[PDB]
């Protein structure tokens, strides 16, 4: 059962944020278990990406995984102090070094298409897509992180993928992203 996997594979904080998020949108984590696990994955990658952070003490501000009220407080704080334009939707991070917001995507399809669907849904937000195929794609080929950091994100995705596969959950998870 994909539900049981999610609760074994991901830390309880991540799992809880995934539930809250699904319920906010009216979805039952016990029925839409593939989506449940997708959300956990997007969450964990955002935090991983966050935790990689010479000059600045914390290079990234984390925005995903917060209640919307705090998310916008943090986003408006950053905007009102750095002067950067205010997004129309909440992104996932802010980069203090490059002074821009980042929208992380995670797909189990080919990056190039998911990238495009993301970009259309936003415009000054830097997009960075990962996939379970091991690929990635970022606006203007600027991957923000070093290669050490990205490889760790990619390992984690592949680690999730093998643990799914071993329990035959993978192929469903792969097909459900429609
Ligand atoms: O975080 C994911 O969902 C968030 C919660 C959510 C939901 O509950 C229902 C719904 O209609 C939309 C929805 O948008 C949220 C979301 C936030 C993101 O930052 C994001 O990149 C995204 O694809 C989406 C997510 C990410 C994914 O990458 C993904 O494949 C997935 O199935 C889900
Ligand atoms: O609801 C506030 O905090 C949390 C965030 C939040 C949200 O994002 C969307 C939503 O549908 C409800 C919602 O409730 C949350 C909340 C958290 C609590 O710990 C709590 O006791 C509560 O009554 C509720 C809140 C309300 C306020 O009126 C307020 O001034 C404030 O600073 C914060
Ligand atoms: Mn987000
Ligand atoms: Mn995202």
């Amino acid at each position: 059962a994909m539900e049981d996997f999610v609760r074994q594979c991901f830390n309880p904080m991540i799992v809880e944020l995934a539930e809250k998020a699904m319920k906010e949108y009216g979805e039952d984590p016990k029925i839409e278990t593939n989506k449940f696990a997708a959300i956990c994955t997007h969450l964990e990658v955002c935090f991983m990406y966050s935790d990689f952070g010479a000059l600045l003490k914390h290079r990234f501000e984390i925005i995903e995984g917060r209640d919307r009220i705090m998310a916008w407080t943090v986003v408006n704080s950053i905007c009102n102090t750095t002067g950067v334009e205010k997004p129309k939707f909440l992104p996932d991070l802010y980069d203090y070094k490059e002074n821009r917001f980042i929208e992380i995507g995670v797909t189990r399809r080919e990056v190039h298409i998911y990238y495009l669907e993301k970009a259309n849904k936003i415009e000054k937000t830097h997009i960075h897509i990962f996939s379970f195929t091991g690929e990635e794609m970022a606006t203007k080929a600027d991957y923000t992180l070093d290669e050490e950091s990205r490889a760790r994100i990619k390992t984690r995705l592949f680690t999730i993928r093998q643990e799914m596969a071993s329990r035959s959950l993978w192929d469903s998870f792969r097909q459900s992203e429609r």
